[PDB]
């Protein structure tokens, strides 16, 4: 099979995304890229993550055309895609539904400077303007959202997290989660003090 | 046995409702409708979901007559029969006893188009009026309730789900749960943006 | 051993309250009554709950009085034993720390009838003002705050829940501690809708 | 291999951690005080918990030098060394990362008397300004907001509870997170109840 590490990983983290809470059901989706080869490995559509084998994952191509692999690519695989034809800092994206930041997005606000783990994605966490789940304007607005960062929230939907690996693209997608319920539950009852521009370059 | 098929799902989903933090105790309850024999099966009542074989399973005729079975069928059987009666696009049933679908019930709030995923269910989930547990009342509030969606909240109470088959149906219950968990988590902090009732059609 | 049944209860009761979140540490505990006998069951002082065994829970008679047993009984023994003398309905008890009943509880307010589970405890759960960790006054201040109830909360500390046995009074604790979720949870965004006097003798 | 039984120890809270809840990832780190030979034994850098052997623990001596081991130590060491050359009482610390300590922490906050449990640390737990991360001044700043308590928030970040031995530190740092979600939850719907400065000398 073609780039069978990186499926045996999409697989791993897939549980590991269920099993942190970061999604419910089968949705959500990972992504990793070779870099080499040009093409992008990706989590199937639908399937539960403890009953995903890595011949489940999909093989594509950057135009979104299936090289290898007979189930169907998730749904969600525009929003993947554009990430690795217009950045080269990105070889792992990790899409998730988790509630905190499902939260802020909802609301359609940034998420500041609350944390320094605020810092795995930037000086702070951008919201992108809803458009249709599964479509091309979806991924326009996620990249946009996510420039000169490592994650964007989706509004009323969820967040993408991507980085150099799969391993620091699932930290990033979890401490952000953790950091919109930090900010989340500081809203709730008060004004958190937040990190300077400073010293989030700092960090 | 009858309608084993249905049995073995209904213990395996009760299960997975127990786990997925969807009901407390034995509470809350599994219909699967054979449309083919118009017979239902249902969870026991009482049982602990781990507990229960698909032999404890019981199965009814459409009006509510035990066909097959030992155990007493959950006390909130005729909420299920109603939708068996008199829908036919509902072949299964997941009722909930679950916390955030529960809060937006006791404040006898609708709850409207905060995610995407509200369109599991239609372009909102309604509240039936509170009636008491056990009874025809409730299942005609509920059903009423439902009407053109697939779930609907119960005032003081929790969730009931319906759809063309048992995964569906536990899908609408688990992600309706996750919506509410998202307007009730917003709603602490500010006011969510909505999505758009064309937006819930094209969806 | 004396009570063996019993005791073998309060092992597998004492893992269900701390895998059920209903407890931090080795925190809160369980008793049981032999009504035959006049003999207490208890739960062992500060043994973790996956490490206890039958032999480690200690048995009392109503003066307090260790009859058998090489463990230091429960330090809220005191609180345990006033429910054996003073009421003859009660012959288990399961004391909480939990986290919803106890933020109620440490807002000194009453649990009123949010939900219909509210009635398995009665219409409505009492606060009993904060008194002294294992001392007779808490026992006392308990005690009289469940006068007609099968649970109360205990300010700034947590809740005890009674029944007939065992099975029940864990459902007590486990279903108004979910009530109690409710309450704060709503109470975060609104007012709850609250079920009627009547309708809660009903049930 | 020196410090054998803290090394083992330092493995088996960690998993305790992430398992209760009280870590993302692999951040927050544990130490124990070897006092008779002046070593400190402390959670390597980065590992993910249950991944983590007694092998790997890092051996320092009180200048921060590594004795024994080949992993990068903690890379919050110098937080760690200060108690343990400042103080003769803290033998073992628990730093966690974990959601209500820090909630109340990055609003700035004190967390009062809101439960008997708070005696854990003391009559109260100050929140230590923010300090950047892995750095001699976050490590004046905590202990400075610790003196004469077993726990201190540190703002935008965390909790760090010490104690005589590893399970008394673990403990103080599990209850103190679960007197942190108290205050959190009464804050967001009323005013708590707070216990008066001599009960908490009794206590
Ligand atoms: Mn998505
Ligand atoms: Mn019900
Ligand atoms: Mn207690
Ligand atoms: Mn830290």
């Amino acid at each position: 099979m073609l780039l069978q590490k990186e499926r045996e990983e999409i697989v791993a983290y897939g549980k590991k995304m269920i099993s942190s809470g970061l999604t419910k059901g089968t949705g959500g989706n990972i992504s990793i890229f070779n870099r080499e080869q040009g093409l992008v490995a990706i989590s199937p559509s639908g399937l539960e993550y403890y009953e995903t084998k890595p011949e489940d994952v999909v093989i594509l191509n950057l135009d979104g055309e299936v090289i290898e692999g007979e189930r169907k690519p998730s749904s969600e695989l525009d929003m993947h895609l554009i990430y690795y034809r217009k950045r080269e800092d990105i070889n792992a994206l990790v899409h998730t539904h988790s509630p905190y930041a499902k939260t802020i997005a909802s609301l359609g606000w940034e998420l500041p400077a609350v944390s320094y783990l605020i810092a795995f994605a930037g000086p702070n966490v951008r919201c992108a303007p809803y458009e249709t789940f599964g479509t091309k304007q979806l991924a326009d607005a996620a990249f946009e959202g996510m420039i000169d960062r490592r994650a964007v929230l989706l509004a009323n939907h969820g967040l993408i997290a991507g980085a150099n690996n799969i391993k620091m693209a699932f930290t990033v997608a979890e401490e952000i989660e953790f950091c919109a319920q930090i900010y989340y539950q500081t809203k709730s009852i008060g004004e958190p003090k937040l990190l300077p521009e400073d010293e989030m370059e700092n960090l």
